[PDB]
């Protein structure tokens, strides 16, 4: 295992119409998440959460309706024109659309907290990178006490070194070369889904 194969599940999901395979998504975060599990336990309260929205989404694919699970784009557009999903402030708690949006807005932090570990310096501090990195993106859905009990728990976080050993390559150089590679993958990933899901007025699904 290492991470390099991980991240390529996201180069994998897409076709060249745009569309974002779900299959390869849901690949790469199980990827991710054994990654971030092989850093102890600082991560949990975001990998325990996508593990169980990753189940719901290898449901749905394996469901009678696999047809429509198969891009994010088929997704939307099934759950959307079938009524199936909960625009507002609830009927369908569980719906692809509603699930795939945590993994999406959960998907931008690891982006941008495994570019910052990228072009840092050597010794920098891993609780800020992954700090600035959440201001950035989750902690604007999560809850104040829970932004304060989550900076604090970066602290707890392994040195930088620790991080790029975790991603299994050849050596710490070659590993910071692997992310350059990689990360315009899931950046493009990430807009594709970020657009599809404004285009339909979904940023907010409940």
């Amino acid at each position: 295992f290492n991470l390099k194969v991980v991240l390529v599940s996201f180069k994998q999901c897409l076709t060249d119409k745009g569309e974002v395979l779900l299959d390869h998504y849901i690949a790469g975060w199980k990827g991710l998440v054994r990654f971030l599990n092989s850093l102890g336990a600082v991560f949990s309260f975001i990998s325990k959460d996508v593990v169980a929205k990753l189940q719901i989404m290898e449901r749905l694919r394996s469901s009678p309706q696999s047809e429509h699970y198969t891009s994010l784009q088929s997704m939307v557009a099934y759950e959307v024109s079938n009524k199936l999903v909960d625009m507002d402030h609830p009927r369908h708690p569980h719906s692809g659309c509603r699930t795939v949006l945590r993994l999406h807005r959960a998907l931008h932090w690891l982006q941008l907290f495994l570019d910052g570990l990228r072009t840092s310096s050597e010794d920098a501090r891993t609780s800020t990178l992954c700090s600035e990195a959440y201001n950035a993106t989750l902690a604007n859905y999560h809850s104040w006490i829970v932004r304060q009990a989550v900076t604090v728990a970066f602290c707890a976080l392994p040195s930088r070194k620790v991080f790029l050993e975790a991603m299994n390559m050849e050596s710490t150089e070659q590993a910071v070369e692997m992310l350059g590679e990689a990360l315009p993958f899931i950046e493009h990933v990430y807009d594709i889904s970020q657009k599809l899901y404004a285009e339909h007025s979904l940023l907010d699904l409940p």
